[PDB]
């Protein structure tokens, strides 16, 4: 296990674009296009991103693309936040992870915003910090995404994982 298949199985794989949890136009591998109403708006971007007139439609390559690309943005994002660099420094390989899923999934400055829980985890308090991260709208909105991200930053194994 590692980053990519824990995004892969968190996210799915659809090549046309769709709606994500929250209604926004997203394709491939959770790569957000816009949070604008506008299906055009959506096409218009997923075109910009991948360089052709795609129609609103990937091929799996130009998917995997854009993954790799929001994986590394995510990482370079944690490794520029003030706020995130020296929680993800103190992290183990697995935990580290759980740390890039969720800016993958909302973004650093989301992430930067969960103050009490980043305490936590830098000064190594699972239990205690897997329950802060619970109470969250993230956590009631997405229950079982959220639940395999919590468990792995309690545990420090892929357990929720395996399986899927
Ligand atoms: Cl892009
Ligand atoms: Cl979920």
């Amino acid at each position: 296990m590692n980053i990519f298949e824990m995004l892969r199985i968190d996210e799915g794989l659809r090549l046309k674009i769709y709606k994500d949890t929250e209604g926004y136009y997203t394709a491939g591998i959770g790569h957000l296009l816009t949070k604008s109403p506008s299906l055009n708006a959506a096409k218009s971007e997923l075109d910009k991103a991948i360089g052709r007139n795609t129609n609103g439609v990937a091929t799996k390559d130009e998917a995997e693309k854009l993954f790799n690309q929001d994986v590394d943005a995510a990482v370079r994002g944690i490794l520029r936040n003030a706020k995130l660099k020296p929680v993800y420094d103190s992290l183990d390989a697995v935990r580290r992870a759980a740390l890039i899923n969720m800016v993958f999934q909302m973004g650093e400055t989301g992430v930067a915003g969960f103050t009490n829980s980043l305490r936590m985890l830098q000064q190594k308090r699972w239990d205690e910090a897997a329950v802060n991260l619970a109470k969250s709208r993230w956590y009631n909105q997405t229950p079982n995404r959220a639940k395999r991200v919590i468990t792995t930053f309690r545990t420090g194994t892929w357990d929720a994982y395996k399986n899927l």
